[PDB]
């Protein structure tokens, strides 16, 4: 809502239907708390995240007030700390994310992610020194994230690094609880956000974006043209997501005014707060998710909600787990529908090194080829077929990889 | 290969490694065979591939004679027979299709494809008789191929066509053996495209070649040669070898349209011979094709190959992990998203279901601009063997008819 003629027809839309916030993140540039001392840096770290966001959740609270509507979330991320570990000797940044940890603590965050390395092109100054305080940091900590980037479209993928993090998801998962919950490993990063934000070099010093509601919203307006065509569909899923991004956009100018810290974008639609997705896809007239015709349906329902989002400038899931249970979603129907599309998948805990890598190349390479974004979250922990709680453990195909992951190097290009 | 030097050294090639010819073929207008009587376009049509094609196969057989290298297949591809049938009062137009049989038993060729429609925006005059011939058609003729563009990134999906799809599947399933074999449904069908599986666009020359060249055994006898060593020495391995493999396809090509009298068009992309692409892929070092791993493998082969294509310009392995549960209806339609079947499945399975299934790989390729191309043979049950390749699949049994119902158009996309 940017003048009054669209704040007015937003608030009007915020009383036919019910919307929430997922989130609302504020991200912050750490360049200036750079310092060769890495304790001195971790302090201006903390110093900083503490002045800045010192506001965010209280403001957060009072404009979910105003609006009558639920704030799930309240956020920050920040510049991936390699780049500030790498102005240092240190040997591991762990100390880096304990002044997050810190910081999220004392401002009442949920989450702090940027705990990140990009990786792309190749390790840099920085890089490993990073990618190996993870599965530490991530013990050590409770509310900092951390994710690694390790292909692009522009720079292909980086399969040293995706060996790496196969080690580095294990020693994650052996030494705490949750930690690897908090990692993702990514394809098209290099950004807003997401379980796995950071804050880019060469954004703002200081900018809150938004991420808005969906599913439920949805369902509610596909359950108003059963039996109607696919057109009539199409144009449904658009208009509804033209308004979830509408009540976004009144969300952020809000906070960013009160904040004093200029508004960037707001994005797109998972799943938390007893809401839908599988159930969207069901509604759209298939029985089960994951049968013929659920990657069609999520292609529709992908393609129109980017699509009602432009058109006002912009840029978990109950449903799925008994789909998981009943065995008519598989791991890799989950991959298929990564392709036109997208985490938290649980894995046996005993998985070889390697089969998590090729889990993540073969994730990587659909985002690499077709630019756009990927990003797993492999939980390893369990049996054939538990029951994690933070999931159902999945099958994973026995069959290894081993050789694939031992030959190292860049995959190029592609054409 | 154009220019002499460039000759030899494509020979020189043919000395080292041995290469397939898998296709070469002779796209076809049939424009100038239109005609108010379909009884005289029929004619027209026959008269048209008899005479263009009159030498093609023997020109076939003298360049793989003179080059030591086989030559497996000679085809011929025609103007989508929907735009003839449309010009015509006809209720069903397989008597086009019978004409396309007769010539193609004629000049001897192995297949003919292009009783075609396409129909990404929506059926237009000609489209829906030319689809509703299909099962027909392809029960009364033994060397014609049909084909049915569903959608393209350009138009999106035809919803309409992909459940009237499902509906021909099974149609032309149960109309006689082999029918289904020669059915395939598209999107993004490519004026251009040969490979077979493939149509003569209109706008495309009055008669072209191309030709479709070998690879998989040459690609993976390459990589034998670099186990162990890193992703930059597969991907540069793969691309030369790519380029190699195109090259004799440029000059076959070159040969065939001199002594023909016919422009040459372009050139191709692997797949099955006598080795697998899943041997391949097992090759790069993984222990089963669909194990993980497989799409990012199927990811460097195909981008390198295609950049080797341009640095020049223009079934075995696979069973087998079917049954040792390695391969999976959901991983071949994963591995779509980032490269390019014959898939049987059970016969009772219903028409929405194939089209979901249709309308699954359809989304695969137009979100991402690339081809998809499925061909279902839905005979026999759960497990069973059907050798025109082999074996029957899972498929999902929770229902898609309400999806499949609704029909229309899905739009875009962005």
């Amino acid at each position: 809502a940017m003048d009054i003629r669209q704040v007015t027809e937003t608030i009007a839309m915020i009383e036919e239907q019910n919307f929430d916030i997922r989130t609302i993140t504020m991200g912050i540039s750490l360049l200036d708390c750079i310092d060769p001392d890495i304790n001195r840096a971790a302090e201006k770290i903390y110093q900083k995240i503490t002045t800045k966001a010192a506001n965010l959740v209280a403001v957060g609270d009072e404009i979910a007030a105003e609006l009558g509507i639920p704030i799930v979330n309240k956020r920050v991320s920040v510049t991936p700390i390699s780049l500030i570990g790498a102005a240092t000797d240190a040997t591991d940044y762990v100390v880096l994310a304990k002044a997050l940890d810190k910081a999220a603590k004392e401002i009442g965050v949920d989450f702090i992610g940027g705990f990140s390395a990009l990786v792309q092109k190749g390790y840099q100054k920085g890089d490993e020194i990073l990618i190996n305080s993870i599965p530490r940091a991530l013990a050590e900590t409770d509310k900092v994230c951390s994710s690694v980037n390790i292909g692009s479209t522009k720079s292909g993928i980086n399969m040293t690094a995706v060996a790496d993090m196969g080690r580095i998801i294990k020693e994650t998962a052996n030494l705490s609880d949750m930690g690897v919950a908090k990692l993702v490993v990514f394809a098209n990063a290099v950004d807003n956000p997401m379980a796995g934000a950071f804050h880019g070099v060469g954004e703002a010093d200081v900018i809150i974006n938004v991420g808005v509601s969906g599913p439920g919203v949805v369902k509610r307006a596909l359950e108003k043209v059963r039996g109607q065509s696919f057109d009539v569909v199409a144009e449904t899923v658009k208009k509804t997501a033209f308004k979830i991004t509408r009540i976004g956009q009144l969300v952020g100018q809000m906070a960013s005014e009160r904040l004093g810290v200029e508004f960037g974008i707001v994005d797109l639609s998972l799943a938390p707060v007893g809401d839908s997705v599988a159930r969207v896809l069901e509604e759209m007239g298939l029985e089960t998710v994951g049968t013929h015709g659920t990657t069609a349906a999520l292609a529709l329902l992908n393609d129109q909600v980017k699509k009602g989002g432009v058109m006002a400038c912009n840029q978990e899931d109950e449903g799925m787990i008994a789909a998981v249970q009943n065995g008519s979603l598989n791991l890799e129907k989950l991959e298929a529908m990564t392709a036109i599309c997208s985490d938290m998948i649980a894995i046996p805990e005993d998985t070889p090194a390697e089969t998590i890598a090729a889990m993540i190349a073969d994730e990587a390479a659909i985002g690499v080829i077709n630019m756009k974004t990927t990003a797993v979250r492999i939980i390893p922990k369990g049996k054939e077929g538990d029951m994690i709680e933070f999931a159902p453990v999945m099958k994973v195909n026995g069959a290894s990889s081993v050789d694939f992951i031992s030959r190292g190097g860049q995959i190029p290009a592609p054409i």
